């Protein structure tokens, strides 16, 4: 299932979160364009608690056409994350309509 992380006027961010081990969480982010215009130069930054270890594969692309569903994604894992709340800090910067946009928040993972 998808967990909603954020929805802005231009951009929807979702995580697919699953547990694989007593210590490993799989987290894949999905970016959906809510603008009729393309989003470009998309740069996503994710941080987890100090005690844990984020390991991200490369971001699939940094652009997506107007209304693209799951236009960009990034697969990763969080290590040293025991089954026993997981707080996340994320930031995204991108271009749309020849202006520069930025969204940021702190996100609490569902228990997996």
């Amino acid at each position: 299932a998808r967990t909603l992380v954020n929805q802005s006027p231009n951009l929807k961010i979702e995580f697919e979160i699953s547990r694989e081990s007593n210590s490993v969480i799989r987290i894949k982010s999905f970016f959906t364009n809510l603008s009729s215009s393309p989003i470009s130069n998309l740069v996503f930054l994710l941080a987890v608690p100090k005690s844990m270890s984020l390991k991200l594969q490369p971001q699939s692309s940094n652009f997506m056409i107007g209304n693209a569903k799951d236009g960009i994604s990034q697969e990763g894992t969080i290590e040293n994350a025991p089954a026993n709340a997981l707080k996340v800090k994320w930031k995204v910067n991108y271009s749309v309509n020849s202006t520069q946009a930025e969204e940021t928040a702190v996100f609490t993972l569902p228990n997996v």
